[PDB]
């Protein structure tokens, strides 16, 4: 993912989401976002978050 | 959900069982019950449960 003009990765209302490697670039909101939800990276490249990379 | 016999939610043996603002009412037993399981309830709205709501 790249060039996002909001959070990277969003997982709002109990939605799982897996990853693995995935390279985060350049996201408006947070690289990844776990509102009520999971978030599985067990390597990641977050990189050029305006705001805190994981939340 | 309404009016149950029994427990209204159960997720028994594993599992998981996804929920954002699921309602309950009048459940003969626990609003919500979980064995080993994951349960997701955002915002529930448990209600006229006879036994504990979350278990």
């Amino acid at each position: 993912i790249e060039r996002a003009g909001r959070n990277g990765i969003e997982a709002t209302r109990g939605g799982q989401i897996f990853a693995d490697r995935i390279t985060i670039t350049g996201s408006g909101d947070f690289g990844i976002l776990a509102y009520a939800s999971k978030v599985f990276a067990e390597a990641s490249n977050i990189s050029g978050t305006k705001n805190e990379p994981v939340y």
